[PDB]
């Protein structure tokens, strides 16, 4: 249990970062003036560029390398992609800083594929949802913190950006007397198989392309130099209604497998409508409410998806099954993002972007629609 509550305890204070929810209007305000169109078009697309870039060598060598030095590299990245955020200006500056988070959030399958190592072959199920919740607890917890900060203290957000590199550097500092692992996991390695993997990984597509962009919208809807902001506390509740959904999916007993592509299709519809709510309203306070509605539906979505891709397949390649869907699903979103919001392709802005992204999740679920009239 101790290499676990060290485990818990690093995940808890990389991943309470005050820092997330306000990025954005941090990297637009005041401090850095960064216009919308540079951040959109140049800043944010070479993170999903530089994590699939990085998302196969990682999770290829953290085996080779042991799962206790991917950790240690992925806290060192957390210090400097941070460096980077408080002291670095310009464009190319910030296009380095991306690919440094690009590998930030490509380590954390080695984070999670190191408790392989450090409590029973079969228990993999129950201290993995331990660091989940850990995880998600800390992140509404940092956003908590920021949005309370800002609300009350006022205070300012390079300040907030230094109290996540301070996060950061703890969590960091909690990592490298780490037990290494001496079990390793290997060292040169059905009809609802595909078709969900195949779901999966558009799903998280579409949520790794929308999650980019939801905090562009919303300054951009209503402006963050003026007329307050409530970013911290929208992502608070989004990801505590996140958990909920999960815990609920997880813990109702009934029979999935007799009908669940009804169940999840009109959970699909639910999120290209949040989608288009999204997009078509003219107030922000709609949109925050899209956003809860969407990651909502959404992570009901993706509990199920694992629950019924997790029976199937054995523990020791369930990582592996993740590893090889990941991928793909990065893949689709980079000739997503290559096309849609990237300049050297069509250069769509925040506006006419989240029409294009309902219309993803529309043609998701039509696609869905049109697998079940196969009979007829
Ligand atoms: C350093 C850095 N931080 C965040 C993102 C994008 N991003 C991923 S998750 C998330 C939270 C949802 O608002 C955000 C903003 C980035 N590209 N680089």
């Amino acid at each position: 249990i101790y290499p676990t509550v060290i485990l818990c305890l690093f995940g808890f204070f990389s991943m309470m970062r005050p820092s997330e929810p306000f990025l954005i209007p941090y990297l637009s305000g005041p401090d850095k003036n960064l216009t919308s169109a540079e951040i959109t078009n140049e800043i944010f697309p070479v993170w999903t560029y530089s994590y699939l870039v990085l998302l196969l060598p990682v999770f290829v060598l953290t085996d080779y390398v042991r799962y206790k030095p991917v950790i240690i590299l992925q806290g060192i990245s957390f210090i400097i992609t941070w460096l980077l955020l408080l002291f670095g200006q310009g464009v190319k500056t910030m296009q380095v800083v991306e690919f440094f988070y690009g590998m930030v959030t490509a380590a954390e399958v080695a984070y999670y594929a190191y408790i392989y190592s450090v409590v029973s072959p079969e228990h993999y199920q129950r201290v993995s949802g331990y660091c989940r919740s850990v995880t998600l607890a800390a992140y509404t917890a940092g956003s908590v913190l920021a949005q309370l900060l800002v609300s009350l203290a006022n205070m300012s957000y390079f300040y907030l950006n230094v109290i996540s590199l301070a996060s950061v550097s703890v969590a960091f500092l909690f990592s490298l007397f780490l037990p290494m692992p001496k079990k390793s996991m290997f060292f040169h390695a059905s009809k609802r198989l595909f078709y969900w993997s195949l779901w999966w990984a558009f799903a998280t597509a579409g949520f790794n392309q929308v999650l980019n962009y939801v905090q562009i919208l919303w300054d951009y809807k209503a402006p963050s130099q003026d007329s307050s902001i409530y970013n911290g506390a929208v992502e608070a509740i989004a990801t505590f209604g996140g958990a909920v959904a999960a815990f609920a999916v997880g813990y109702v007993k009934v029979n999935w497998d007799l009908l669940g592509e009804l169940a999840l299709v009109v959970f699909s519809v639910v999120n290209a409508g949040s989608l288009f709510l999204m997009h078509y309203t003219a107030n922000i306070w709609a949109c925050y409410a899209g956003y809860l509605i969407f990651k909502s539906s959404y992570m009901l979505l993706i509990t199920i998806a694992v629950f019924q891709i997790a029976v199937n397949l054995n523990v020791e390649r369930y990582a592996l099954v993740f590893g090889i869907n990941t991928f793909i699903a990065l893949v689709i979103q980079t000739i997503m993002t290559v096309i849609v919001v990237d300049q050297r392709g069509l250069n769509l802005p925040v506006s006419i972007q989240f029409l294009v992204y309902g219309s993803y999740f529309a043609v998701i679920a039509g696609i869905f629609l049109m697998r079940s009239m196969y009979i007829t």
